[PDB]
């Protein structure tokens, strides 16, 4: 159940990631400028769909909203601080397919498909996909 | 890899609703009037983040939306008429939690949330987040 959350920007956006640490599985989202509200609403999706008992942040900004905190409570989510690359390597495969899309969050999202298909390496060995599923299955 | 992609109205807004048809996982959004491009935009989503080989519809909307189709085509899903409760069943769970959020689709992902967290009558067995992670990993 371990995630780090993190935001990153890109055509003046705001994209929030999530990363399922043992497997490197992300899901990401276009947010309208990096609110509780929309960091609650995307903590609450992704506790929906995997276990999510822990989320690690590197700074404050998400121990200073009311909205997310209630999110943590509902959902049953540890925030934690501290978090003891992933960014980078998704903007290379925005880059790639950007012009395959109108919209940014469309090539955000085409960006996470390849990051959490792919092999590793492009052959042999589990995708971070089954990675998470094969985690959580144990 | 089978879905059912469904659309369901509450308070005058659209609901997207994927089922994983042998677990009754459900993933669902609320969007901007039924377009073509925001079901296409939950289509890649949802692949990106499962197996997703053949989704199943009961009308001809998503048969006209050349997005969707280019959706279709890009991540491998192959568009199939024809469906061989939940709507309903979820309804109830939003009726429970809808006066904990302001936004109706806070109340839809707690009732998301909800329905693939369960045991179903409440004790044993598996949830549908359970059984769709167990299909899968075999
Ligand atoms: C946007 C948004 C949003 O996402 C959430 C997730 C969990 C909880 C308890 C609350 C919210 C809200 C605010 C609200 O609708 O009450
Ligand atoms: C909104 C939206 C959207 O979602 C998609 C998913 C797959 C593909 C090929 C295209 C789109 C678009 C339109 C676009 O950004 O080109």
């Amino acid at each position: 159940g371990i995630w780090q959350l993190d935001c990153t920007h890109l055509e003046g956006k705001v994209i929030l990631v999530a990363v399922h640490v043992a497997s490197g599985y992300i899901e990401a989202e276009v947010i309208p400028a990096e609110t509780g509200q929309e960091t609650a609403y995307f903590l609450l999706k992704l506790a929906g769909r995997w276990p999510v008992k822990t989320v690690h942040t590197d700074n404050g900004s998400n121990f200073t909203s009311t909205t997310v905190k209630a999110a943590c409570e509902w959902a049953g989510i540890k925030q934690e601080f501290g978090i003891p690359s992933m960014n980078k390597e998704l903007k290379k495969i925005i880059g790639q397919v950007r012009d395959q899309a109108e919209h940014l969050k469309t090539a955000v999202q085409m960006a996470v498909f390849i990051h959490n298909k792919k092999r590793k390496g492009g052959i042999g060995g589990y995708s971070a996909g089954e990675r998470i599923v094969d985690i959580i299955a144990t």
